[PDB]
Order: structure tokens, then C-alpha cells, then sequence
């Protein structure tokens, strides 16, 4: 009854995260920004190029193109799985790495406080 | 523990959904998309101009524009409710009406088979 409560809560901070995640992925194809990540503030890298290369590749995963063999209810069944698993940080192969990493690495952006300034 | 997996599968099934909305309410800003819409096929609309409005209202709540005063972290707190109120289908109050009445109104767009296609 309050563990129904807690599971609503978790799921929509998940959702919470789902959106920062995708904020920034779209963020990552600016050049500028991911410049500035790779460099850090004083000298400290918050991702190296190899880091930032598995994001783009996980980046088309969660963001594909359209493909007209498919349905709208079966574009996003994939992507789904990818997002879920990368939230639970999973010990499972993509991107020639796991989701853990992935997650790590996601994590490390989210806290280096990059993007709470916005950048126009 | 079968309730877990019955959990995670729903949570999932719960992000395809959203990515589906995100991609229909991106094309709902497609001038040919509204115009296909609110005619129909052979003359039966899929939505009113008014239902279209809501959407657009409802856009705007679920994919904000980056505000300066908000932290990553933050911006999005508010979008994710937002969110998670459609897709339960809530008797709350949201654009002068109810989440129950939008997600409604979604699953005709999604039903309608109209995204089914691609069209470049």
C-alpha cells in the first residue's frame, strides 16, 4: 500500500532520469559541448573520446530512426530495453561495454554539473 | 519474485509508450501531420482542432524549454509527472482538462494507424 506508493515514486524519478538522459544526448551532438566535456573545467576531463564515442553509439540505440518495416507499437520496443537497462545499470553486453559502465558514465555527466548552466 | 518480472516488464512497456509519445507529439508541430489529422482517411477525422490544441498545451509540459533557474536535475521534475499522470490515465486536472481525457485522446491517435507510415 506504501510500497505502491514508493514504486509510483521510483518510476516516475526513472522517467525524471529518462528525460535528463535525453536532454543531454541531444546536447552530445553539439561540438562545442562535447569540446568542453572532454576538456573539463581546470584541465579535469569529464569524458575522454572513447567514453564519448559509446554514448553516441548508445545514443542510437534509444533514438532510432525511423524504419518503415516497422510499426509505431514496435519502433521503440528495443530503445525501451536499452533506456530500462541502462537505468538498473545492468551487468549486460551493448556498445561493446555494459549498461554498468554506461551508467557510470552517464552518472559522471550528470554530476559534473555541466549542464545546469545553459549554454545559447 | 514473478511479480518483479510482471513489474519490470510493465515499466518498460511504460518507457516504449513514452518514447511513442514523444515521437507523435514531434510530428504533431508538422503542419501536414495536423492537417491529416483533423481530416481523416475518407473524410472521419482523427482529431478535432480543439483535441490538437490540448496536445500542443500538454507538449509544452512534458518537453520544457530550458529554464536558467532550474538545475538539470530539477528541470524536469514537473515533465515526468506530467508524464506519468497520462499514462495512468489520471482524474486530474491538466490544460483545462483531465489526463484521463489526453491519454484517451492519445490512444485514438495511436490507434488511428496514421503513424504507421513514414513520411518524408
Amino acid at each position: 500500500r506504501r510500497e505502491q506508493l514508493m514504486r509510483e515514486e521510483a518510476e516516475q524519478k526513472r522517467l525524471k532520469t529518462v528525460l535528463e538522459l535525453q536532454y543531454v544526448l541531444d546536447k552530445l551532438g553539439d561540438d562545442e559541448v562535447r569540446t568542453d566535456l572532454k576538456q573539463g573545467l581546470n584541465g579535469v576531463p569529464i569524458l575522454s573520446e572513447e567514453e564519448l564515442s559509446l554514448l553516441d553509439e548508445f545514443y542510437k540505440l534509444v533514438d532510432p530512426e525511423r524504419d518503415m518495416s516497422l510499426r509505431l507499437n514496435e519502433q521503440y520496443e528495443h530503445a525501451s530495453i536499452h533506456l530500462w537497462d541502462l537505468l538498473e545499470g545492468k551487468e549486460k553486453p551493448v556498445c561493446g561495454t555494459t549498461y554498468k559502465v554506461l551508467k557510470e558514465i552517464v552518472e559522471r555527466v550528470f554530476q559534473s554539473n555541466y549542464f545546469d548552466s545553459t549554454h545559447n
